[PDB]
């Protein structure tokens, strides 16, 4: 694809060796541009990471936690430095010339501070972040920071080292995920916490949307995985068909926990006729069989493993064959899982949707959400006709004042 | 694709739980059928192997050496059992219910005997091969057995435990790789050591073949990698263009040797305008961009890494982007390499062609070759007009008498 002028400016800064933060609304092509950046660089000395396993998958990277190799990051700095000096971990720190981080908004400032300090200590380079070229992107108006500790987290930009570490800031301002300017304008009002009467009426009108197709119902977006598991298990149980089982094969079952964070499929996949499923690997972009595609199980092959036949929203029916995930864990340890690329999809967490495009979703937005969380949910949908919002109330839409102040300081001095 | 009656009979035997050896000429779909078998089985308890790294890649498996975890296999049986009892190796032995082995002809009888004894000792199951369902294929009239020792190797069928371990034998007899019955008939005469006057005249006539296309020359097949390296290096040096470098990124540089056995690309790929290259990953079966495809470097992109533009024999010109190989080493350890899927291809070893289809080849066959080695070289070509044989003489075509006796015993009692 033709990069926009804005995307080309970011790639030019990266190839000049500039540390950069680039930002933009949901669906502006940040993660796409990271893939193009990675393609444009030598793989030696280039580390691709994201804040979360879900986001790391999108760019073929690892988690920032796995790269860093400092445990949780909560131990004292001396303990974290000793962990980073372990065989494998240390060579990763020493060999890293360029560190890509997607979905920065989930990285708390105290962790950024720890990583900056470990980088200097392991590399014995007394410069910001040990001299590593940082290539960071995300949207601070999307999912907020998380912490392995118990204190209220600070946004990454609050780190006293942030601006020294990413001195260049560029923006991507053209939304590609949604094609419809009416929906783009609605989403921007939500992102900024500006729900006019018109915006609220337009979101409430979606309560009547018939988002599915024959036999395909909406995926409910939920704030917590407990509620997702409960819903998917109950809806599967209620189907009359016999259960069909597909067991995953893992290279390292003792590290299942580490592999699950980054892999979107389960050790045990159970299906029935009528099961609502999400495809979680690109199979055929031309046929619309893409990551996030929704369908319904319409049959099982008679032969062999009895693989499922899935009809998708686009109208294509396909037998779904095995696939594989390889996850980079601590040091450079690699883990694999072989499984069908399907998950049950009556429900899905907002966190697990991070960075995805979806097209058949429902969400209840009648209570207080975390800063950015309602915006992330709404901005997954490719079009309004694939979105059903129940009980919408701008109480759900919250923007942390720290983030609005941050973006005002970013804007200061710019033409627009 | 519709399996033949013969292929379906092998898959039926496998799904009944029968240990089996299935055999056939070059290009009869043995490795294809193994992929279909693997697709029809649960991945848990199913181990995909081949005798060589080259052959393991074709089926997405590991080497038999890597799975077994007994070192070279030359140590005493007690030391081999202790090696197989290591953490990770032992669980692979205990968890294995079905063991697939492609290209069995390279497995010497003494190693088969050691593996059968290790299987019983580690699993504490006093039945052939520890009770593992064996799914074995190959062609004993192809590449002969190799040994990590210094004694003349025995063919795998000479093992005293061979027939007890694979009690069922089935054949695939329809060649698919070549479509031309003239060429199929010539190849069968070579396989059986039956070079009539007419067979030798037809092979000698190919000395005049123009096998290339504009700017594309034949890959010379060589018996030894020393001669391949020398030829590819000298031909690259002689080109006038500046050198372009592409350095691989390996998860584990300390196990490069382990990764190279299975990976068809180098740590350092050097290219020039005019370089003769082989694509070594499927990119587009649709457009003829398949494993083994030959082309010529016609340009380098101006942007980013300066990726190569390659024109292939089929007429397609494509920019060649990074790819990745993941290799399963001992005890479930996974290794990766990121590199462009190109190798220099003025020359290639016969051993590295094992199990491949090629389209643009030359071979000098005026020397004594190993049993099956001339047949393997000749049977890589999809068609005769992609093959140039220099100095052909039947002295090059040898069939080990042990193998002809084995196949006579296999045939005994059959209808045909
Ligand atoms: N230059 C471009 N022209 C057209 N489509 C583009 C371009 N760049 C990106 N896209 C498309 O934009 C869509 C969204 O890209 P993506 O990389 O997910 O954006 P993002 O900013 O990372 N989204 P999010 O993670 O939700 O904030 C993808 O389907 C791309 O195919
Ligand atoms: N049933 C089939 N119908 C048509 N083509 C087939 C069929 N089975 C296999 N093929 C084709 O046969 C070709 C050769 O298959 P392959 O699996 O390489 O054979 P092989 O017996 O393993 N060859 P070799 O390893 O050289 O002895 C492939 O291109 C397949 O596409
Ligand atoms: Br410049
Ligand atoms: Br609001
Ligand atoms: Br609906
Ligand atoms: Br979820
Ligand atoms: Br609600
Ligand atoms: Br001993
Ligand atoms: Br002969
Ligand atoms: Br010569
Ligand atoms: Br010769
Ligand atoms: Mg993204
Ligand atoms: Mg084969």
């Amino acid at each position: 694809m033709q990069l926009s002028e804005e995307q080309a400016a970011v790639l030019r800064a990266v190839l000049k060796g500039q540390s950069i933060f680039f930002t933009g609304s949901a669906g502006t092509g940040k993660s796409y541009l990271l893939k193009r950046i990675l393609g444009s660089l030598p793989p030696t000395g280039t580390v691709a990471t994201a804040s979360t396993g879900v986001a790391a998958c999108h760019i073929g990277g690892t988690t920032l936690h796995a790269f860093a190799g400092i445990g949780s990051g909560q131990a004292p700095l001396a303990q974290c430095v000793a962990l980073a000096q372990r065989p494998g971990v240390r060579q990763g720190w020493l060999n890293c010339q360029r560190l890509v981080i997607d979905e920065i908004s989930m990285v708390e400032a105290d962790l950024f501070d720890k990583l900056e300090a470990v980088a200097r200590a392991v590399r014995q380079q007394n410069k910001p972040f040990g001299g590593i070229q940082l290539i960071i992107c995300g949207d601070f108006l999307q999912l907020p920071p998380v912490t392995k500790g118990s204190q209220p987290p600070r946004f990454c930009f609050q780190s006293k080292s942030w601006k020294r570490c990413v001195p260049v800031t560029l923006e991507l301002t053209k939304v590609w995920r949604q094609a419809d300017q009416t929906f783009i304008s609605l989403l921007q009002a939500v992102r900024l916490g500006r729900c006019s009467d018109e915006v609220t009426r337009q979101l409430q009108a979606t309560a009547s949307h018939k988002v599915g197709r024959d036999g395909i119902v909406a995926t409910r977006l939920c704030t917590h995985q407990d509620d997702v598991a409960l819903t998917n298990e109950r809806r599967l149980q209620e189907l009359p068909g016999k259960v069909h089982r597909f067991e995953a094969m893992d290279s390292n079952p003792e590290l299942a926990s580490t592999l699950d964070a980054q892999c979107p499929v389960s050790q045990l996949l159970q299906l029935k006729l009528g099961a609502q499923v999400m495809l979680v690997k690109n199979l055929s972009v031309s046929r619309g069989l893409v990551n996030g595609a929704r369908g319904v199980v319409v049959g099982f092959e008679a032969e062999g493993r009895g693989l499922p036949q899935v009809r998708f929203l686009c109208g294509v029916t396909e037998v779904i064959h095995a696939d594989r995930w390889t996850v980079q864990a601590t040091g450079g340890q690699l883990l694999s899982r072989q499984q069908l690329p399907l998950q049950l999809a009556w429900a899905m967490s907002i966190h697990k949707s991070q960075g995805m495009t979806l097209d058949c979703v429902e969400i209840s937005l009648g209570r207080v959400f975390a800063s950015g969380q309602a915006y992330v949910a709404l901005s997954r949908a490719r079009s309004l006709q694939g979105l059903r919002v129940l009980d919408f109330d701008p109480m759900a839409v919250r923007c942390d004042p720290r983030v609005l102040h941050f973006y005002a300081t970013l804007r200061r001095g710019r033409s627009l």
